[PDB]
């Protein structure tokens, strides 16, 4: 049987959602919503939407659908899941989750109370590179593992596409350290604590755009988070994100141009963990629009049998948790328990 | 017209201190001294000296020497230069410098209240590929430099040619960190505030043998300073160490293989940035002992012009606070201010 969709926020980002939610088996989109009349025409007529309201609040007033898609920006996202769990309507929720871990708190509570599914669009751990970086590390190929970095080092005109990057006091971290922090929990496991140092050197944005970050994991491993949209490159990696970790038994290397080195016991193993190209795909966005159809499948096979979601909005506390911590540890120049703030 | 120098331990690194002293212009040893009789002997007899020395107290008795060159283990370092001080005879000593900071510092004080110059023996930032990254910063090819990775991760048995650091509880920093560290300072200039994290992998070892530290440069930069001897690649980079430096206006990426790529305004190059081996030189450590040649002959250089060298017993210190530090954060969790130190 065929769920049903409203995407609330038809914008930027939303047009890839919209592509996969067609690919999605069992799932697809019965109406829209946007406060810009635009792109609600935009993206209406591409995708034959007939449903297409003005405001969220009339779109779940006339209700008719089993899940809701958030796609806006930040500042109204804990408003549309409240709004979600009042209805009792399954909820996606894009990133950052919410503009404080508090906020993200009572929406993770709120619902909890309502029994409902809460989702964060969080898909670079959907990758097929860092799915491969998982699967060769739980395979137990090198052992227990002791370090990590993850590193996405760029200089793409993001701004470009995504105008508000270069308007708030904060960037990097809660645009994009928000994907790598999430890596780090996904590969190692959940942090103990978390030290970080910010800088701003673009000097045509507002926000800090270099973010490293050293992570201590509860099972004793250590990395490196270290992310850049002021690195210049002869070949621009965007947006592949660079992992190494080191085991007891051996090592994996994830390095450009999805190249996969695993040496372990037997020796070494060269893999090509490129992504695959949807028809409706871009270069260089290739890799996370795969990615958009990955976790919005994984959605749609989780809210048909009843489990719970890999990047569900308790789970995302973990990750949200170490942005806000980051912030803190760049101020005050101090190591942030994790522990403490959850 | 030659100067002459005094060897003072004659063990497995000095040989490579004596070939290069005969590749040295200007310079040469006319006495050596050990403890041990056998490699009084060995060295001796493979390098023609006719003045041989069973303790340093005989051998500064009778003199006739303008330098000294001090490649025994750290125990006796202090004594040594302290010998050499009240003697008036310019003195090189090896890493590590002293046992403490505190030591460190009185051998400072003694050297220059008898007016000798003192040199330690810190050949990695002598090393080619290294020169090779300090040149292209300091020509301006990336603007000004704002982050830094510096990193030495090897499973290379260290072990049979230096049983002692399989002894002790400090290992990793102490041994090769101390050279890691001094590169950071080399290139991104010296640093305010430190933090570090260590663990111990091998099980057949006392000391910890994986480090990672974060460095917070007074000019602003940020470094990453990496160093395992518990990793295990497909391809064995002992003794490399990988730099990359992110700048203004491009990047550095010093690799695996001496591989030297740089990208500015004008396009990316890439150069090979491998050492010379030398006569009497063997690879993989051709490398460290090109860097014994270059950093001796810079010594005999300076003792004759009258300026202070490069890794100068008061430049060290600021290494050596490092080394120090790293530690004193890794048992307290803490970030260690280095200005507070020195
Ligand atoms: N890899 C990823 O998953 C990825 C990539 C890019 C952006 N994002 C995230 O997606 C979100 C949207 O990014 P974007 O670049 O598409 O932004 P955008 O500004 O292009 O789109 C936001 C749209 O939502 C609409 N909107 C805002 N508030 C609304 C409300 N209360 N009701 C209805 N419509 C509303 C706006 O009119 C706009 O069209 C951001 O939170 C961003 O962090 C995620
Ligand atoms: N890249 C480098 O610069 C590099 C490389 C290896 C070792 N090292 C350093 O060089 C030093 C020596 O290393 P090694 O591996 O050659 O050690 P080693 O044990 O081979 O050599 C030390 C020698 O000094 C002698 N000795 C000790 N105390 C003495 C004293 N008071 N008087 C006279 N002789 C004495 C010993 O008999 C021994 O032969 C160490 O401090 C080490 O940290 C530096
Ligand atoms: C990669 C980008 C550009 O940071 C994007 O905003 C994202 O969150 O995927
Ligand atoms: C770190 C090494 C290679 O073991 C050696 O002691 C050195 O200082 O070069
Ligand atoms: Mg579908
Ligand atoms: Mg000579």
């Amino acid at each position: 049987t065929e769920l049903k969709g409203a995407l609330i926020g038809c914008g930027f980002f939303a047009v890839n959602q919209m592509h996969a939610w067609k690919d999605v088996k069992g799932a697809g989109i019965a109406a829209i919503c946007d406060r810009d009349p635009k792109r609600l025409k935009l993206v209406g007529d591409q995708f034959g939407i007939e449903r297409r309201y003005g405001d969220a609040a009339a779109l779940f007033a006339d209700g008719g659908f089993d899940f809701v898609d958030i796609a806006t920006t930040v500042q109204s996202h804990r408003a549309l899941v409240e709004m979600a769990a009042a209805h009792k309507v399954p909820a996606i929720c894009q990133k950052p989750f919410a503009k404080s871990l508090s906020d993200a708190k009572a929406m993770v509570r709120t619902c909890e109370n309502a029994d409902i599914p809460l989702m964060v669009h969080e898909n670079f751990r959907w990758q097929t590179p860092i799915q491969a970086v998982k699967a060769v590390l739980e395979s137990g190929a090198i052992g227990e593992p002791f370090w990590g970095r993850f590193s996405f080092r760029s200089g793409f005109d993001v701004f470009s596409g995504q105008p508000y990057l270069a308007e708030g006091e904060r960037f990097i971290i809660e645009d994009l350290g928000i994907h790598t922090l999430d890596i780090a929990r996904f590969i190692l496991g959940d942090v103990a604590t978390l030290t970080a140092r910010t800088k701003r050197v673009n000097p045509k944005i507002k926000g800090e755009d270099v973010a490293t970050i050293l992570l201590d994991h509860q099972n004793g491993a250590t990395s490196i988070v270290d992310v850049s949209y002021a690195t210049k490159l002869g070949t621009e990696p965007f947006p592949e994100t660079l992992i190494d970790i080191d085991g007891t038994q051996g090592t994996i290397r994830l390095s450009q141009g999805y190249r996969l080195e695993v040496t372990g016991p037997n020796g070494m193993t060269i893999s090509d963990a490129s992504p695959q190209l949807l028809s409706w795909a871009s270069r260089p966005w290739h890799n996370i629009q795969e990615s958009v159809l990955a976790i919005q499948q994984h959605w749609t096979d989780r809210l048909s049998s009843g489990g719970e979601t890999s990047t569900s909005g308790a789970d995302n506390l973990k990750t949200f948790a170490l942005v806000e911590a980051a912030y803190e540890s760049a101020a005050n120049g101090r190591t942030v328990d994790i522990g403490a703030m959850l």
